[PDB]
């Protein structure tokens, strides 16, 4: 039922059927003019919208999401654009999405494998911009499925990897989302086989925070 309820009508002629269910690619969602002009408002933003993390730069649009409960910001219309769009493909459960997270990654950076969580609706939409990179997809460690008797296993390796091109949109629903991990490898260059040159690489990342507090509350703790 999960992955029947996943799937998403308009999307099947871009389903990656040989991936875990249920992944979305969509090449050229949006245009080379389309692209550039995120560049430079991304590039051109305020210097305090940067974060920087151990191994790559981001900036929050929305609000910070948050537990307890999201203090929204009122997204600009350069990204409301992109929203709107991902939204009129109703991916998140009904309500449009509120919240881009933006990553910057220069060459040999990339985000360690995790799970998105309970914080957003179960479904990522990635724009990416720049430079291509490689989304690696690994099978967690679950809790029912510990053995502290196994015998000895190698090194976790991605069960799969897919090359995200600019200007592509990628979807993850369904166990894609609550199930799998996905990462980006710290490296300059992607051997296909025949082999890329990772650029800079910033990603618009569109979902939607479902607990967010009315317009002027603040929670402290
Ligand atoms: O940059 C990407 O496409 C992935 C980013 C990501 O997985 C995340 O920020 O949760
Ligand atoms: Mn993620």
């Amino acid at each position: 039922m999960e992955e029947q309820d996943a799937r998403v009508p308009a999307l099947e002629p871009f389903r990656v059927e040989q991936a875990p269910p249920v992944i979305y690619y969509v090449p050229d969602f949006i245009s080379k003019e389309e692209e550039e002009y995120l560049l430079r408002q991304v590039f051109n933003a305020p210097k305090p919208k940067w974060t920087q993390l151990s191994g790559r730069k981001l900036q929050n649009w929305g609000g910070l999401p948050h537990p307890r409960g999201m203090v929204p910001e009122r997204l600009p219309p350069w990204l409301q654009r992109y929203v709107d769009k991902v939204s009129n493909l109703s991916l998140f459960g009904g309500l449009p999405a509120n919240h881009v997270l933006v990553n910057q990654y220069l060459p040999g950076e990339g985000i360690m494998p995790h799970e998105d969580g309970p914080l957003y609706y179960p479904t990522v939409s990635t724009i990416s911009l720049g430079s291509h990179t490689v989304l690696d997809f690994y099978e967690p460690r679950r809790p029912e499925d510990d053995d502290p008797t196994e015998q000895p296993r190698p090194p976790p390796r991605p069960t799969t990897s897919l090359l995200l091109e600019p200007r592509s949109l990628l979807v993850l629903r369904g166990p894609a989302y609550t199930r799998l991990l996905h990462g980006i490898a710290a490296a300059r260059v992607d051997a296909l086989d025949a082999c890329l040159v990772r650029g800079t690489r910033v990603s618009l990342t569109i979902r939607r925070v479902p607990r967010v507090l009315r317009a002027g509350l603040l929670l402290g703790k």
